[PDB]
């Protein structure tokens, strides 16, 4: 899950936006989800990576809207809904994405590898 060729820490900034999947009063994430210094601290006493206590996602449902947004299993967020992940607790970040009044969703996501659908092109 961690390899950085020639891409240590120098990740790359994405942005997750996709509308609210509601179901009957509520609103489906399609990933899951820790990041906080509402979370465990004391694994990355500076930084782990570009997660350090920030948002980041520990999964994204196949065909959910995650996946439409593009986000990926791993990523460490650094926003949720216009709010700042850097460190906020995951309820934080996980009671604003649970929000089903927000009817679309926003998340700021460091992306670092997690490369799906990449064309090829040959430069020669």
């Amino acid at each position: 899950m961690s390899y950085i060729p020639g891409q240590p820490v120098t990740a790359v900034v994405q942005r997750v936006e996709i509308h609210k999947l509601r179901q009957g009063e509520n609103l489906i994430l399609g990933f899951s989800i820790g990041g906080g210094i509402d979370q465990d601290p004391s694994q990355n006493p500076f930084s782990e990576d570009k997660t350090d206590k920030g948002i980041y996602v520990t999964r994204v449902s196949e065909g959910g809207p995650a996946e439409i947004a593009g986000l990926q299993i791993g990523d460490k967020i650094m926003q949720v809904n216009g709010w700042d992940m850097t460190m906020v607790t995951h309820d934080q970040a996980r009671k604003r994405l649970t929000k089903r009044s927000e009817e679309v969703v926003r998340l700021l996501v460091t992306r670092q590898s997690l490369q799906k659908a990449v064309q090829q092109s040959m430069l020669s």
